[PDB]
């Protein structure tokens, strides 16, 4: 199924976003990256690759505090959203 936006999807299916991609790696580093890649459009976020990746500092290392920081960040930063779900 195909969205408009990340704001199509629920906070639970962008957390899943995550969640998917800790799964769904494939095999080599490419299979993983190329989904991070698309999140990371849809989210026009920064250091999102870098959030599945390695964990920042105060943050939560959880598929929960990587969306989270996407969450917390877009919110601040004027992007879209997710739809509430």
């Amino acid at each position: 199924e195909l969205k408009h936006s990340i704001s199509d999807y629920t906070e639970a299916e962008f957390l899943e976003f995550v969640k998917k991609i800790c799964r769904a790696e494939g095999a080599t580093e490419e299979d993983d990256n190329k989904l991070v890649r698309e999140f990371e459009r849809l989210t026009e976020h920064p250091d999102g690759s870098d959030l599945i990746y390695y964990p920042r500092d105060d943050r939560e290392d959880s598929p929960e505090g990587i969306v989270k920081e996407i969450k917390e960040w877009r919110a601040a930063n004027g992007k879209s959203g997710f739809k509430q779900g």
